[PDB]
């Protein structure tokens, strides 16, 4: 019942340093129109990771995820467990994917060919295994010269 989307290395790598390593203006394009109008659902680390003119996220209901229920996020609703939101999209982050994975049958990936290998304590995307029916776009060039592609995963 849930669908999840995030953006990744081809190495695997969602995040570092509690932030997104790379600027892809199609991306944030890409993610804004999947998820408008829709509830968003993240855990706590990403909802922090939030630029701060961006938090909440606007145009969409913002639900975070944490163990502490007197939680502050203002302008968001805090809950305790992942929750079962009709039209949500699962935005992150990784702890958040792991634990949804099992329960998904939709994924949208970005996938970004930058040089990133991988350091102890990244934030990797989960794998999606031949149990999935993938659609794969063509890569494609943003402004900057970084090449991107967008993927669909279906279960
Ligand atoms: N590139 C992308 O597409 C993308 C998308 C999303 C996020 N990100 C990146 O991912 C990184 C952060 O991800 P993350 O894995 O570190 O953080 P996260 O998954 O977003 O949040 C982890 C936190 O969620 C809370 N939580 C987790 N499981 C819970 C449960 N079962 N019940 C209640 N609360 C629970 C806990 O917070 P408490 O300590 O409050 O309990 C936990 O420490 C950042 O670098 C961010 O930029 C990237
Ligand atoms: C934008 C990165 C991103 N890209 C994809 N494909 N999926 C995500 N779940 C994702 O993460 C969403 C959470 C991070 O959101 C941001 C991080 C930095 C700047 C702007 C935004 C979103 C802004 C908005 O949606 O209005």
């Amino acid at each position: 019942s849930m669908r999840l989307i995030w953006a990744q290395s081809t190495s695997g790598i969602i995040g570092r340093d509690n932030s997104i390593p790379w600027r892809l203006p199609e991306d944030l394009a890409r993610f804004k129109e999947m998820t408008m109008g829709h509830p968003v659902v993240m855990g706590r680390l990403t909802w922090e990771s939030l630029p701060a003119s961006v938090r909440p996220l606007p145009g969409r209901r913002n639900i975070v995820v944490t163990r502490d229920a007197d939680y502050r996020a203002e302008g968001a609703e805090v809950v305790t467990d992942l929750p079962d939101e009709p039209d949500a999209w699962v935005i992150g982050g990784a702890q958040i994917y792991a634990m949804a994975l099992a329960r998904a049958d939709r994924c949208e990936v970005t996938e970004v060919d930058i040089a990133l290998t991988p350091l102890d304590g990244d934030a990797r995307a989960p794998v999606l295994d031949d149990s999935w029916v993938a659609t794969t776009g063509e890569w494609q060039t943003s402004t900057s010269g970084l090449r991107f592609r967008f993927c669909s995963y279906r279960r």
